[PDB]
This record gives C-alpha cells, structure tokens and sequence, in this order.
C-alpha cells in the first residue's frame, strides 16, 4: 500500500504546516500537525476542556463505531518549547491520504497549553518519530508510520515542504518527479529516539564551504534552523545591523535587508537554502525588526534541522532494518 497527503502552511510565514487526517467511522477530518520529532498521536476531543478550545476542530469517539477506550491507559507530553498536553486515551481507525491503520492509538486531549489553545489551525499533533519516545502509560503505543510500515511498498515516508505554498508527505513510495539530482543517504542513530543525523558542514552565501560535524535531528515540528552559535554568529555577521537580542529572545535583522542563503552538507552533497527563507517578519505588528530563521541551539540542547532547512529539501525517512536519512535538492 501507499498514501499521499498534502501539507499546507498555517500561516504566510510558514510559522506550521498542517496535514488532513481520517478518524474513526464515519471519518472524522482533522488538520495534524506532523511531527517527526515526537511520537504521539494526539487531538483535541469531546474531552478538552472547554475553556482551552478556541476555534479547533474536535475528535468526539462517542460518534465513532470503530472507536474502543484503552482502558486504563493515559498520556501526558512536555515539548521542548515549553508546550504541553494530557489525556486518555481510544484505538480507532485513522486514514492519511488513503493509507488506512486500524487499531491506532488515539490520545484525547483533557488539557492543553495555551500555546495550542491560541492556535486555531491545529487540531493536534502526528508523531514520526521512533515509537520508544511514546509517552501513553502503562503500555507504549506505535507510532501511525511503525503500524503501517509492513504494509507498505516499501518501508519509508517522504517529507516535501513548500516554502510559502504547499506540499507532500507521502507513505510507502519515493516519488522520482518530485527532486532533482540524485537522493544522498547518510546514517541514523536512534538511541535517543530522534532522526539524527550529522551535517558534513556549511557555508554562507557565496563564501567557502566549512568541513565540521554538525549532529542535529531532521525535525518537521520545528519552524526554525537551530545550530551552534558559532554557526550561528557567522551567518548573521553577513547582514548588515543583525544583532542578538535577548529581550526578543535571538537574532533579530533590519526587516529592509535581503539576506543571503544558507547551505549544509550532507555527505559529499549540498542543500542550498535561499535567503528568503531565514526571514520570519517583523518581530511585533508594524516594526521594521524582523526575526532570523537561524537560531542559536545553545539553549536547547541538541541542533535541530527544521522547517526552514528541510523545505529546501525532499527529504526521505527509511525505516529499513537499519533507518537512513536521504536529502535531495528539488
Ligand atoms: C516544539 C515542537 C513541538 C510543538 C509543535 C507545535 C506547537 C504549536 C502548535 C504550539 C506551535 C507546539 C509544540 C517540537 N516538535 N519536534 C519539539 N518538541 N519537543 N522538542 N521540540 C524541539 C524544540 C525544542 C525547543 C524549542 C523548539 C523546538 O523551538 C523553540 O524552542
């Protein structure tokens, strides 16, 4: 089997991209947003508390005949960025873009953070990371992809982000129309339950390329490009009156500037992100102060390859016996 599905911004900055879903029987059609890196399937349900609802769509399993409560079994998640989420969970049928899991855990939101709360497009999250990050109790569920994958033709998903326009996340297939060039594959470790990878390098703009390890995770549910700060400092050294600040909470730019690109190494290969990509708008309504879509990861913990450098990209997940990342230029 495969399936196909389109990806859609959430907004004219790229700030999200969400994704339709199938749930239970009747289908039930909510926009998730794909996360490969995190491996939960939540929603916002029947269950949410009604005051943390502002505009989003619900799962109601009570209208679902394939809908069974897991009994006993709850959830509960921390992201990173300080958001988080709780609740139940139900096993139900889930379709994305004509691929068809039965018996996939459903976790039902009772709360939400005021970050989704403020978010009206999203409707909840798909997890694509590797299933050992589940976070259901007593027993860990499977990820939507880690159910299907032996039903597949082959056992990978592609991601193909558009940059201010939609795009594709398809199962089960490479398509050969959708790249240039050829893919280049470079090695996974899974140990902390990540994508990750490590980069052979960098350059900015038209300088030299820089041979260094860079390690980081391929990572749809992040907006931005997170990398060491001295990546980072060379990079924003090349724009005119860019400085961090830490009031905004990072590097800040002249919103009158054109910026230059980015390109990171994979093995011997090149991905090459345009300029206009690193630009997130003014900082506030109306000020001439424009976010930077290049950020430190000192912060953090780990370097992040997100939105902004996989949608210069067709990005291959292989989940073969041996999982493999593949980059192509598109
Ligand atoms: C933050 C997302 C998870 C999420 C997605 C969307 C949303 C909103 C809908 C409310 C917009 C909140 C949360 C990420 N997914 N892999 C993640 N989940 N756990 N760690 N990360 C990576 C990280 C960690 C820290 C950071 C960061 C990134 O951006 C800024 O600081």
């Amino acid at each position: 089997s495969t399936g196909s599905a389109t990806t859609t911004p959430i907004d004219s900055l790229d700030d999200a991209y969400i994704t339709p879903v199938q749930i239970g029987t009747p289908a039930q059609t909510l926009n998730l947003d794909f996360d490969t890196g995190s491996s939960d399937l939540w929603v916002f349900s029947s269950e949410t508390t009604a005051s943390e609802v502002d505009g989003q769509t619900i799962y109601t399993p009570s209208k679902s005949t394939t809908a069974k409560l897991l009994s006993g079994a709850t959830w509960s998640i921390s992201y990173g960025d300080g958001s988080s989420s709780s609740g139940d969970v139900y096993t139900d049928t889930v379709s994305v873009g004509g691929l068809t899991v039965t018996g996939q855990a459903v976790e039902s939101a009772k709360k939400v953070s005021s970050s989704f709360t403020e978010d009206s497009t999203i409707d909840g999250l798909l997890g694509l990371a590797f299933s050992t990050l589940n976070t259901v109790s007593p027993t860990q569920q499977k990820t939507f992809f880690d159910n299907a994958k032996a039903s597949l033709d082959s056992p990978v998903f592609t991601a193909d982000l558009g940059y201010h326009a939609p795009g594709t996340y398809n199962f089960g297939f490479i398509d050969t129309t959708a790249y240039t060039g050829s893919i280049t594959y470079t090695a996974v470790s899974t140990k902390q339950g990540f994508w990750e990878w490590t980069s052979t390098g960098y350059a900015v703009g038209s300088g030299t390329f820089k041979s260094t390890s860079i390690d980081g995770i391929a990572d749809t549910g992040t907006t931005l490009l997170y990398l060491p700060a001295t990546v980072v400092s060379a990079y924003w050294a090349q724009v005119s009156g860019a400085k961090s600040s830490s009031s905004v909470g990072g590097y800040v730019f002249p919103c009158s500037a054109t910026l230059p690109s980015f390109t990171f190494g994979v093995g011997s290969a090149r991905i090459v992100i345009p300029g206009d990509y690193i630009d997130f708008g003014p900082i506030s309504t109306g000020s001439s102060s424009c976010f930077g879509g290049i950020q430190s990861s000192a912060g953090i913990g780990i370097n992040i390859f997100g939105d902004v450098a996989l949608k210069a990209a067709f990005v291959v997940f292989n989940g073969a016996t041996t999982p493999t990342l593949g980059f192509a230029s598109k």
